[PDB]
């Protein structure tokens, strides 16, 4: 009768279960090539006390529900997310896509768009990875090289398994090149309805013209980074959700931290020295107080938090 | 007192004991990522019984060890090939390296070549994917792309890889546009002895004098894809090779087919559509006969098939 939503463990919830919710968080992020072939680079026990002390932070602040944006890419298990949902009681919601920002593989490749599709339709409507656990969303990515012939078929890919399945489309944007508006232009001549649809990453900006553009447009937007100073700091981050909310966009606006508890790409000396603040933690500790002194209310973080997230997944 | 050679399963051989090799070899070649996610998209049991097969098939005429150049990248799985190599009893070294066309991983590009350098030597140094298997050789990789930066990153690390452990290195290029020129301006820079390197499908082109500017410079060459007419067909492949054993060339020849008994990158019905007659035998059943038909001895055929591939691995 509702729709449902697999979480990481075997069960199902309703969007109406979901509760207070990160809409964009990771769990660990690492990159399946150099995992495969040097294991020794690695120590799942501690990924795994990082990705559970992590949501438990994030627990106490009454976080109900994480959706944990690791996809094909950056390095997606299923059987890992498992043990931090076990372990802390937090419900996990997974997803499908394909994480580039220049290339695709070949197996992809030489066999067309529609057996990227179909791998996305599979595990929306089967299971990630030989489990019963079913993908929720579709992500799509794109970054600063731009809309790269791969990037492009792989965008189009999620479109198609959106439209085939109806399970919102996540996306990774980048804003200094103006590629959130090639995620709306190919959206839309894929047929997809922008309000199933997050862009990704706006809150890497200030530029409020920018911003209104994709908001007419009527898509959900990303406020997704909350921390990471290297992309805006956190002070033009609370400003912009501020007067995004006073010029009328809340039913649109969704907030994260994008938090890696583990992430490959850089060694973790290089992430605490650059980003010590960043957190699964920081929107409660330093967000919401700062909006509810300037006049937010507390059920217009509710509308944010709760029901924002809790639509994207059933519509209006 | 000799070099000493992992081999899948746990034990060491030394070079005399490789006998006759196919020195460029797969036995699955798979795409980390797809196969990672996508698990449906797959069949071990299949892929097993394949790779057996076509050893198997090899070991019919004689070989005694197998190459596999799959390394990172391309699938690389120890396990998996140690239980190729129960099955059949066939020697099979194992590798290291980063092949790639195009782009390395943020996790090395972020940390410096050294890290990657590092990657490759603990493979050499103490073994692959946690197992006591060590990597007897180091891979390099260009293609129709070019040196890109990331590529010539890799080829480096290769190079800096071999000049600390004295492994030799096996590499891939295309001919198109000359990218094997490339590798060796690298390795030269590097101070690696080509004497120690195989420049790798050199026989997907018919031109003698471009092959020659590559043997005037002491390395190896790899006539390394017969039976893959896409790349050159193999009435040409065949009679280069014998052209070169004339010319006086053949301490620098090495033969093989890169067969792949799976490669995720096609379709199975596209590759059998496309080079019906790939196997790991033609080199025996074709190539072979056609050489001998035409003058060439058996022991230029045994000073190429055991003599050279035991020689890249002693210098
Ligand atoms: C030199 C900068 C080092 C620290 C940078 C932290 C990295 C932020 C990664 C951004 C999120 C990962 C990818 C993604 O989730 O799209
Ligand atoms: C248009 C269809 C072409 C299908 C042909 C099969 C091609 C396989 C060649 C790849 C060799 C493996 C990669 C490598 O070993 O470097
Ligand atoms: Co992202
Ligand atoms: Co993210
Ligand atoms: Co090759
Ligand atoms: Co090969």
């Amino acid at each position: 009768g509702m729709v449902r939503i697999s979480i990481a463990g075997g069960n199902e919830i309703d969007p109406g279960s979901m509760g207070l919710t990160l809409f964009h968080e990771h769990l660990r992020l690492i990159t399946e090539v150099v995992r495969w072939n040097w294991p020794h680079l690695y120590n799942e026990d501690e990924e795994l006390k990082r990705a559970i002390d992590a949501v438990n932070a994030a627990k106490k602040y009454g976080v109900k529900t994480i959706i944990d944006l690791t996809v094909a890419g950056i390095g997606c298990d299923v059987r890992f997310n498992e043990k931090v949902a076990k372990a802390t009681g937090v419900n996990i919601i997974m997803g499908t896509g394909f994480y580039t920002y220049t290339e695709i593989p070949f197996y992809f490749k030489n066999r067309g768009i529609d057996s990227l599709v179909d791998a996305f339709v599979h595990d929306i409507t089967i299971g990630i990875q030989g489990t019963n656990t079913r993908a929720a969303f579709v992500k799509a990515v794109i970054d600063s090289s731009g809309l790269t012939k791969d990037v492009e078929m792989a965008i189009r890919a999620a479109a198609k398994a959106h439209i085939k399945t109806d399970v919102p489309i996540i996306t990774h944007s980048f804003v200094g090149n103006k590629s959130s508006l090639d995620l709306i232009r190919i959206f839309k001549e894929e047929g997809v309805d922008l309000a199933r649809t997050v862009i990704g990453h706006v809150g890497d900006t200030d530029d409020i013209s920018f911003i209104e553009q994709i908001l007419r447009e009527g898509a959900f937007i990303g406020l997704d980074r909350f921390g990471l100073d290297i992309y805006l700091p956190l002070d033009k981050r609370v400003k912009t959700a501020i007067e995004l909310i006073k010029r009328g966009w809340i039913d649109q606006l969704l907030l994260s931290h994008d938090y890696c508890p583990t992430i490959d790409w850089y060694p973790p000396e290089v992430v605490r020295s650059t980003v010590p603040d960043w957190t699964m933690t920081l929107i409660f500790e330093k967000v919401i107080p700062r909006m509810r002194s300037e006049g937010i209310t507390e059920e217009q973080i509710n509308r944010v938090l709760i029901d924002n997230p809790r639509r994207l997944f059933t519509g209006r």
